[PDB]
């Protein structure tokens, strides 16, 4: 088990490091049936999403999946500083795979 | 995936987007059988729905629809501003499908 | 559907509407079994409570149920305005139906 | 049913209403197995659970029980007066029922 | 069934008491899959995660395990003081059994 996120993205592949340092400048969410995920982006327009739950997907992630969004509609709502996140690159927008936040 | 509320709005029939830029003005909520639902209102008299669950809704939606439920509230009472919803117009309030929220 | 609470609160039998202007004076909630509940009063006297769930409720109530506490625990909190409350006046205290918020 | 948490209390065997009208000084949480509860303290000493789910209560409590132990983190982290409990004395440390909490 | 942190640890092989009386430095949370964790640090440099839901794990710990997490991030995010955590000392990351929170 990894003791930190950098190193828990590269236990996977196709993932990358931003590294943020900044609040959340946009949060959307979706309920439309096939696009029920949300997007989040920073002031320079760099754009994640957590993505739809599908059959790449295990079980053990749906929850985590679900927590994810919450994480992000608190962060953002509460203008928390998004040290990094790893995401995975073979997507657009890059899929969250893990967030830090730290003061 | 899109990377937007907009291009999201527009992988779906009878949709369109308000530009609110705005916070919620008001929230009501509703556990009245049938009637299972909130209800949002903006200044300018602007009034959307979270629809009841319906036979129109996949059964990916149905978490999807309890998490914007949730948003609203939380958005309702932060004061957030709304940038854009994205809303099915063949239905009275307009039903919402997604929101975005920026400073 | 309604648009707003006043409207849909005429949709059912045994209900009238409050309105209380007014932020939530005290908040109570009971895990004890047969009394899973929340009770609400005002400064001016007022009380009401969110039912225990029962066979009166349909099976799409309960959640909204759920929720329903979740929203008055939050705006509890927070002293947000109540503007009104739809209640069902066959029991006493008055049963929350719907509550609309706003400035 | 009842109309405040005294009354409440009182439809019950082997409880009483302690009056704290104070906020909740220390809040603990368990994950450990077969000890799966909340723990808070006030700065007179007195100290209070959440019981771990048991063959005591009945289907109806287990929503109540979680929903309890949401309400007494989110009470300790915003300081929240807590009015009074009701608690079942016929354990140790005495096992919330209830709780009030008002200005 | 113990009164505090302190001797609820004591109730388990493989643990100790860390007191930190600090708040939390940075908070990682992770959806990727067999990753499905959170760590948190504290700027003493101290790690820690909630494991994994594996085996070890028996039911009524897998709402609890959910629980932690949600406190965890809510900790982090209104800069709350954690005292002490319990932990299983067999993990690296060492696991959080528990939690105590005071001003
Ligand atoms: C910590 C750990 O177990 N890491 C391993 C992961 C992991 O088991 C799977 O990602 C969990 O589903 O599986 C790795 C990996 O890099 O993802 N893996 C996966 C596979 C074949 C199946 C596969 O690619 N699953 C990942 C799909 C990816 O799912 C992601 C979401 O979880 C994203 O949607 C991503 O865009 C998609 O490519 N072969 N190796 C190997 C890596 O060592
Ligand atoms: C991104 C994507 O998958 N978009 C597609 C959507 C989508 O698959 C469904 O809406 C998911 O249920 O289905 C589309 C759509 O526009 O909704 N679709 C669906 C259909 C036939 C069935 C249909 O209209 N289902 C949606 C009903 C709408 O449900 C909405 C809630 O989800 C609202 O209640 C709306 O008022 C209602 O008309 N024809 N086209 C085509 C579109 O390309
Ligand atoms: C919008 C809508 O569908 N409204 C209809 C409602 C509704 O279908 C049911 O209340 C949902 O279960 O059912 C109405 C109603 O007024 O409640 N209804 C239902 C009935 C027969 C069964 C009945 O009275 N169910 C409601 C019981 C009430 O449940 C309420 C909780 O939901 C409260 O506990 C209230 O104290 C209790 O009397 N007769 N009229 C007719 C109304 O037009
Ligand atoms: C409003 C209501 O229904 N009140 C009744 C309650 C109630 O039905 C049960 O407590 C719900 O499980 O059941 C009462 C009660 O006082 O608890 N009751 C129940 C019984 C026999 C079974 C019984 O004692 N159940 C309660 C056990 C208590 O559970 C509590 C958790 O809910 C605590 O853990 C407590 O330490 C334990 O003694 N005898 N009286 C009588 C009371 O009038
Ligand atoms: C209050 C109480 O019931 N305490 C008892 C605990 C408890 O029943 C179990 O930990 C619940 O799963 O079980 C004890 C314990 O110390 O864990 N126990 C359990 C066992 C054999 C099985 C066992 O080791 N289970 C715990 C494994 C640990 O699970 C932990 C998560 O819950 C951690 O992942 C840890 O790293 C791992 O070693 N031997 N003693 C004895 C202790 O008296
Ligand atoms: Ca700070
Ligand atoms: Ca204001
Ligand atoms: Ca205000």
């Amino acid at each position: 088990t990894p003791q930190n996120i950098t190193d828990l993205c590269a236990e996977y592949h196709n993932t990358q490091i931003h590294t943020l340092n900044d609040k959340i400048f946009s949060y959307t969410e979706s309920l439309a049936g096939k696009r029920e995920m949300a997007i989040i982006t920073f002031k320079n327009g760099a754009t994640f999403q957590v993505e739809v739950p599908g059959s790449q997907h295990i079980d053990s992630q749906k929850k985590a999946i679900e927590r994810m969004k919450d994480t992000l509609r608190i962060a953002y709502l509460t203008e928390a500083k998004v040290e990094k996140l790893c995401v995975w690159n073979n997507k657009t927008p890059h899929a969250i795979a893990a967030i830090s936040m730290a003061n």
